[PDB]
């Protein structure tokens, strides 16, 4: 077990710090008489102490009262358990006490402490009214109850200090805070995180220049906020500022801690693009595919399961090139009331585009699921229950190249009961972060396989990573179906290439589709204006938000040297992926086919539609 | 018990007990050669004429019949051993979703209380269904949902080893109603509570008199063109709906869940009721306007079937311990000189002035008072503290509320009062709807027996009674506060200033070295008069009291018409309330010894922490 901000997984007279002090570690403390934390390397930045949990399990709770006075040595309770996680003010209460309930129930569950079975029911409901904190579900009748709950476990443990009582008292307004202005002042509740500018904004208007649809308003050295009510979440913003006045939350902490908490199931998925471009912090060129010294570092952090997102995308793909069948064959048949293009994309940056520009395109978009949400419901809905497990006993994470499949996996659609689909997301560059901190060097790791239920892909389905890889994996599907033949040459060089708006002309058999590709939403604003003036006609539709597509995505490590080199290199390296692949069209996976055996029984079922698809504009 | 009906009846071989949508419930004999639809009729046909729309047969269990039964002959061989012979009717009228509800319900209790052992093994099964569907009915839900029910109607069927399972059918015979209300959030029957919003319905004709009644011009249309409620600015008043010839605007009844939860088995149902109702029901029944008659309201509501009575007017009470103690505050910070302070202070129970000080005072967000209403106080110690010391989970308590407005639906309906999905007011009955459910029911409450309130939250005090007219809420939050203000215990506890019926009114009182202005409007034309005063400073107030309707809540769109002269009526039912007040030994809130154990067993004193955790709530967030 570990923690520490910028990451850390630490794996008599002593101790073990691994709280908000740099270098976690064990130490030998010396016996002299606030400096404590010195001698460990003070905290992390220069946060001011907030308090310092003793024993993990069960200890006492120490606050800022003991800092500049006498620190009572063997005040650390004969129950000490050799280990100190300390908390400066960078820790959300919340965050924390919900870590620290969930490890005490974990070692209750498995029989560890039998004496705390008759409180164990009382717990659980204290950890269920902080996870409606944690969620925003919440009024301030909580803290009674929590008081009361407090009480009642005070009594059956004979406790002089009991930890929830006084986290009441010593920390009411950060509570209060996080229920009646749904805010985490230290940003560690990411269902009350939004993309948010803060105090640190110089004015520079870098922001205002950079977004695509013009969502920051504010003028002179003026502070800029952005107008949620427009932001597609791309990210440009967040790229662009000369300072880190735009915050969008960091997952790290609670990843940590989930991986440190006993016989908690984490299973991961992981983007297409990710595995092309993390390597390049451990030394690797851009492009070269490392998702096997992925699967091994995630293993030694912990995870239990490593997946696939390109899964999902096969699985989106049967979805999406049957709807295009549909759509095509409607059309052909001189049914007026289909609708052309189809739009075929992962990028939740398109939704809010569309929305609040183009609301006479509604009906353009498939109503499939992007691959990160069909695997989350996959894995929560199906694996999961396989496996005897209910949806909140696997925690699924999902490392993705962007900001906004954060938001995307925010999104209450993408949930039931309050569990979400994706319990939280990491970025690329977050998990370089946990890695390097962590000793693990993908260059030098041994490969290890990812799971197979839900990791195996096809080429269709990693080439999403990358600027008409969905509709190329779409058009391969459903033209192939469509004419009956298997193409000679499965790649189409049409849909690839470069320009920020690209037309493509697909003939197959009796059957021509006319395709348009945007990469870059201003790029896209040109393709979706030509589509209304009429000046084209397109029968599907491919835009991403970011150059390059994924994986040119802003949580995606800087690029080094030329930028748009490295990014077409990645987008080859994912190219290369595909045309090492024996499997090259999405419907050829056996495992997808499997989901739909079992379970879904066809594409654009009743079943399908329920789990794998969604309304977008409701 | 069983029974329903929707003008409302609990209703108490070749004998069938026809309960559903069907005109004329009860017993009837079946002729030999008889379809479905014979029997229909033979009961009358449905409520208004919607056409057939199911047929449950047995209870706990039987089959589910759509309209390809209708014209078929109606074999007896469905009615399996003991099944009761029962039908319950469904008409287009009826939500699927909310009798599936009822039916896993009543299953899961007949499991729970031992007398079908066999089916125990797909209770947590069954148990998710309902949690399935209750998440379904409050707008909670993806259409996955269907995929889950699909699962555990195939356990359940296979767990049973059952040829046919009802859910199965459900899903194949209503998949569009439940895709409804999921993706379009809307349920057609409008029995969802928590899906109804007041909308004007495709009945409006066009007469334009909501328009004329509204009194923040919420409502657009012109001519014999369909009219449409800005639903953005309304304040939930209700005049629209007392002014429509039609029947065009609809804000739900919750009349049918009333008797469904009363239909099943095991099931703990507890009410309160506003002040205001007790001195106008009985005019349905022959009393007088202003006549108090609680407890024949106590023995219907029990011969229903409600478990425990209590009183809103308990509430009333708990709100003035906490308004009382708000208003001394503010007076005393701006005595000594605080600019931090705001007044006046608004001590108000009425819903509608929250949005319309929103929408267009919004230089006086810090006038009102934090606490909340009377209603969701009592509803907040139901759950969390009554429920609580007899070992009750919040949900295994149904509470609810007898209130004389659709604002009082609107209050019970926002989420801010719920927790975890479970709304501290289940749900809202006017005057208007429990007077329908007594006479279809054959409860008369001339000629009832009287019954007692229950205890620990309905004894009351006069100044809470007074609180469902106007000049009431602040008369008793005066009362109080004056009284330990001053130390002194006044020889006359009325102010007749706060009493009287002009829209607008101003009152000053004197006790000791204390001098409160006070100003008090009825009907939100006058209530916007006064505040449009007060950001003039043509006035100054120390207090306001605001009501929507005119009188007070005796005068509430909830309540049965008045008869003769409306204002001589509604000044009739305000007498009543002071006659009560004037009734009782205890004239002041903080008398109440029931509230005073609530503050000495778990808040301690007004405005502690605990108290603002529970009692208080943030308007205008
Ligand atoms: S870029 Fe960063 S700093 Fe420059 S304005 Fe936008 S936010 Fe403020
Ligand atoms: S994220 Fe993209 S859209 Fe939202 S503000 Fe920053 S730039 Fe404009
Ligand atoms: S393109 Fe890929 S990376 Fe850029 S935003 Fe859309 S999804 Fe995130
Ligand atoms: S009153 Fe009823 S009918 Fe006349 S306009 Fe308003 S709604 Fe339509
Ligand atoms: S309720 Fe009151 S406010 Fe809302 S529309 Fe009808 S009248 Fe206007
Ligand atoms: S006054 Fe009483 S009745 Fe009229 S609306 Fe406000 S609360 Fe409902
Ligand atoms: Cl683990
Ligand atoms: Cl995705
Ligand atoms: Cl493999
Ligand atoms: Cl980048
Ligand atoms: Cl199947
Ligand atoms: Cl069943
Ligand atoms: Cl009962
Ligand atoms: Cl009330
Ligand atoms: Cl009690
Ligand atoms: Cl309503
Ligand atoms: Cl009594
Ligand atoms: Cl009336
Ligand atoms: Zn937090
Ligand atoms: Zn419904």
């Amino acid at each position: 077990l570990g923690s520490v901000f910028s990451v850390f997984s630490e794996e008599g007279r002593k101790i073990a710090i691994c709280g908000k002090v740099n270098n976690p570690g064990i130490i030998e403390v010396p016996e002299g008489a606030n400096e404590i934390i010195q001698l460990c390397g003070g905290l992390i930045n220069k946060s001011n102490f907030k308090a310092a949990q003793i024993g993990l399990p069960f200890g006492g709770f120490l606050t800022e009262d003991s800092l500049d006075k006498e620190f009572d040595f063997g005040i650390f309770y004969e129950n000490i358990a050799r280990t100190i996680i300390v908390l400066s003010q960078e820790d959300c209460i919340i965050q924390f006490e919900k870590f620290y309930i969930e490890y005490l129930l974990a070692k209750i569950k498995d029989g560890s402490y039998k004496n705390y079975e008759v409180v164990k029911e009382d717990i659980t409901e204290m950890f269920n009214i902080l996870n409606r904190i944690s969620k925003g579900v919440s009024n301030m009748r909580e803290i009674y109850l929590l008081r009361n709950l407090a009480v009642t476990v005070k009594s059956k443990m004979n406790q002089k200090h009991n930890i929830m009582e006084e986290i009441i008292d010593k920390f009411y307004e950060e509570i209060e805070e996080h229920i009646e202005e749904k805010k985490c002042y230290t940003s560690q509740c990411n269902h009350l995180v939004k993309l948010t500018i803060t105090k640190k904004c110089i004015g520079c208007g870098a922001c205002k220049r950079a977004c695509p649809v013009d969502c920051i308003n504010g003028e002179l050295k003026k502070k800029h906020e952005i107008d949620y009510n427009r932001c597609t979440h791309c990210g440009a913003c967040v790229s662009a500022c000369p300072v880190d006045a735009i915050s969008a939350g960091d997952n790290t902490m609670l990843f940590l801690r989930d991986l440190a908490t006993p016989n908690k199931v984490v299973i991961t998925q992981m983007a297409p693009a990710v595995r092309v471009a993390i390597g390049e912090a451990f030394g690797f060129e851009p492009g070269e595919n490392v998702e096997k010294k992925i699967a091994a570092g995630l293993r030694k952090l912990g995870v239990d399961y490593v997946f696939d997102t390109s899964w999902g995308a096969d699985l989106t793909i049967m979805e999406e090139a049957a709807e295009l069948q549909e759509r095509l064959e409607r059309h052909l048949a001189g049914d007026e009331s289909v609708k052309l293009p189809i739009l075929t994309s992962c990028c939740p940056s398109w939704i809010k585009f569309i929305e609040q520009n183009y609301g006479d395109m509604l009906d353009v978009p498939s109503s499939a699921k992007s691959p990160m949400e069909m695997f989350a419901i996959v894995a929560k809905e199906i694996w999961a229950k396989e496996k005897g497990l209910s949806r909140d006993e696997v925690t699924s994470v999902a490392i993705m190249p962007c900001i906004a499949k954060k938001y995307e996996a925010s999104r209450a659609e993408f949930s039931v009961d309050m569990n979400y689909d994706v319990d939280y997301v990491i970025t690329t560059r977050e998990l370089i972060k946990i890695f390097e901190n962590s000793g693990i060097n993908l260059k030098e790791i041994e490969d290890e396989e990812i799971d197979t239920v839900m990791g195996e892909y096809t080429g269709a389905g990693i080439i999403f990573g990358r600027t008409g890889g969905v509709i190329e994996a779409a058009t391969r599907t459903a033209l192939e179906k469509m004419t009956g033949e298997r193409f000679d040459n499965i790649e189409f060089e049409g849909l690839r290439g470069w320009d920020g708006f690209r037309v493509c002309e697909l003939e197959a058999g009796d059957i021509k589709l006319r395709i348009g590709v945007a990469h870059g939403l201003r790029e896209a604003a040109k393709m979706l204006d030509k589509i209304r003036s009429g000046e084209e006609f397109f029968h599907a539709i491919e835009i991403m938000a970011c150059v390059g597509g994924c994986i040119g995505g802003g949580g995606q490590p800087k690029t080094k040297g030329n930028k748009q080199a490295a990014l077409q290199k990645r987008a080859e390296g994912l190219n290369n992926i595909d045309r090492s692949k024996t499997l090259r069209r999405s419907n050829e996976n056996p495992e997808v086919l499997a989901i739909y055996e079992k379970y879904l029984d066809h594409p654009l079922s009743n079943k399908a539609h329920e789990l794998l698809h969604t309304v977008y504009f409701p």
